[PDB]
């Protein structure tokens, strides 16, 4: 199962806000896993904003 | 019971942001079932706008 | 005990933004039981608008 | 322990946005106890935007 | 283990919207705790819009 | 496990609200273990704003 913040690192992601650096600094604060950013960055970037 | 994120992605559908595609993006991401995106798209598209 | 989804769709009736198709479709996707579709629609629609 | 649905509703007292009325038909949908109610109404009504 | 409303209670402390007497209603209607609030007066008011 | 409001004040670091000495008051309330102050410190912080 996913990491606590995984659907708010998401969401980030999804409306803009977030970076590919920031996933990169949750990965290794260990508040994602590196399978978790991977997929985030799978979505479209900003898609909320489109 | 259901994906996590369920009310999340049936909430950007309802208040009109998501897209068909990002709820397919979602089912290979494995953060939502085939079933629940169809049961998503079940709904009115942006209903919350209306 | 009552359907997840509960508390949102209680809240749009609530906030003015679901109507009662809203929540039949909710009913027919099982987001919602047919008992507390029916106990939304005792509140006053729109309540928090007024 | 409390109603799911509290936290919302005492919320809602604090912010303005509830009424007296409105709790009482939360009341007879089972979605508050008369007790929880009771201690809702006993916070200052629209404490948030004062 | 900290009552259910802390976080709520401690948002509204540092958004600047709750007061001393507001903490000590949710005192003595049992949502939070002595010890809890005495807790959330420890943070600086208002942080949030400072 | 994190303390319950790690996801919050995480959060209010990334949009910028939150300083360095209200995550230490969170430390010393014990909303936060020192080292998920120190966590929360290595995001960039303001990011969200940036």
């Amino acid at each position: 199962s996913e990491s606590l913040l995984y659907g708010y690192f998401l969401d980030s992601w999804l409306d803009g806000t977030a970076s590919e650096e920031l996933l990169r600094v949750a990965v290794n604060a260990g508040d994602l896993t590196q399978e978790e950013a991977d997929k985030i960055m799978s979505y479209p970037w900003g898609a909320w904003n489109d």
